[PDB]
């Protein structure tokens, strides 16, 4: 069985805090004495093109309020980051996990601690798409929700901090550094995002789920191999596989070959007509291998 | 939108206990001075039928091994109640929620904190089906991992301990009472669960979700009453409808009665053909009336 899981929160719930600029009101993440947050909380309230840079030379710190579950705090100083700024506060937070900040690849699996007004409501699984879009639940309000993965020793690393969202409902975020994800403007415009590929490497892992579960009315013994795949790959939206070696431990099991899994990839390219794999009518890339492995066996 | 949440984790992983006996490890949940945890925890380890009664009865407190990130906590005693052990220990647990028990009926959604040794590892939302098993995911090692809701005022509501896994798949608890959910038996059997019907409740709010995504193809003109989708429902693997008057917020906003989507749920009952409603190729009871207008506008 699959099933989209986050991994717990409870050391990222203690760092968000609500962060107010006047009366713009979003989420930011405290560590150290350090806020982080999306610049969009100094923004003017118009209807105009947004110039940041004079916005942030007329930053005055005691237009700032930040608190933690209702206990504030006091702003030392701001700076800007490309799409975030930089809040120092007077005190350190002393539930600070011990955290890295990594920059997200499309294909990297994360989670989002969804929260409103500094107050987590909700946690999911999402990935990174290869148009650097998510497709969250966000509402309004949800600005500065943060993105995390957890790694096996505990540390967390700090990937994302939600920016806005697009006119076709998908979500934009920026890393701490400031970075946009997709390079996408952290204000109101008509961007639109590129199409969608589906992403190979998740769904060769979910075939091989299919194939554990028993589900396997749909295996092909042709085979494709990589180099053929990815030229598939490219006329088909799908993105090219990455490797075949990471999956030998499910090939042993089952005991099928990737390439195998590429012939059936473009066999089911179309539709399964209507039979279905593991519930899903059509190829699913929600699952990473990663996820395949620790559902299955923990690892 | 429509996504599968669950609910922020922290104040439930704060409970998580390694709970042994003997060689076996599972997880407890540690409130008060008070640990539960499923009886499997002193089951002999053998093949043929275990009786949890001469087992508790052969129960030496010394076997007992229980843990919270690495600290060892003192039993003091120990009582069994259903399917669970309470273990009474020498320490309170300061990070105690505050909390109630509420034993789930079919239908309701609820989080799950899935544990390894008394370590949390994953969350995610799960809805209680009408045959009371639930599609988690469970590897070895998961019995005594905790569902959860967590109330507006913050108050914890502690509602399963999972329990087993069946043949077919399907995941098995019991609340904090001991009572199991369904009452299928808390140990290795061949129990086949009856099968699930759609929860027609959650189709509904399904589809006052996708109408507030402009999704519409499938909305049918004419209405069947309430009295005649139940009938209809029996006859095709639907559970009746509760009430009208609960959805009148997208009732309102749509807005379209529920008696239009009890004729939308007959006409797409066979399929879409092979048209989509926000994602899925069928109707989907995964998503309770609140989870929509919580995930919508709050």
């Amino acid at each position: 069985g699959l099933k989209k899981m986050a991994q717990p929160s409870g050391c990222v719930e203690r760092c968000v805090v609500r962060v107010c600029y006047g009366s713009t009101v979003l989420n930011g993440v405290w560590l150290g004495d350090t806020v982080t947050c999306p610049r969009h909380v100094i923004a003017p309230s118009t209807t105009v093109l947004i110039d940041y840079d004079h916005a942030y030379s007329t930053m005055r710190l005691h237009n700032f309020s930040v608190s933690h579950n209702g206990v504030f705090l006091g702003v030392v100083g701001v700076t800007m980051h490309g799409s975030v700024l930089r809040i120092k506060v007077s005190q350190s937070n002393v539930h600070t996990p011990k955290h890295v900040f990594k920059t997200l690849k499309p294909g990297d699996s994360f989670n989002i601690l969804a929260c409103y007004e500094g107050i987590a409501s909700g946690v999911f699984g999402v990935n990174l798409r290869t148009n650097f879009t998510i497709k969250g639940s966000f509402i309004n309000g949800a600005c500065g929700s943060p993105g995390y993965n957890v790694r096996n020793d505990g540390t967390v690393e700090f990937c994302y901090l939600h920016q806005i969202e697009l006119g076709s409902g998908a979500h934009v975020g920026s890393d701490f550094t400031g970075s946009v994800y997709g390079n996408f403007d952290d204000q109101p415009s008509l961007q639109v995002e590129s199409a969608n590929l589906m992403l190979s490497d998740n769904v060769v892992a979910f075939l091989y789920a299919a194939l554990l579960n028993g589900c396997r009315w749909w295996l092909c013994s042709t085979r494709v191999n990589v180099d053929g795949f990815n030229e598939w790959a490219m006329a088909n939206g799908y993105t090219s596989v990455s490797s075949v070696e990471c999956y030998s431990i499910l090939a042993a099991k089952t005991g099928v070959s990737v390439e195998q899994l590429l012939a059936s990839i473009q066999h089911l390219h179309e539709g399964f007509g209507g039979k279905n794999i593991l519930g899903y009518s059509s190829l699913c890339d929600e699952f990473t291998l990663a996820e395949v492995v620790k559902q299955m066996y923990g690892v």
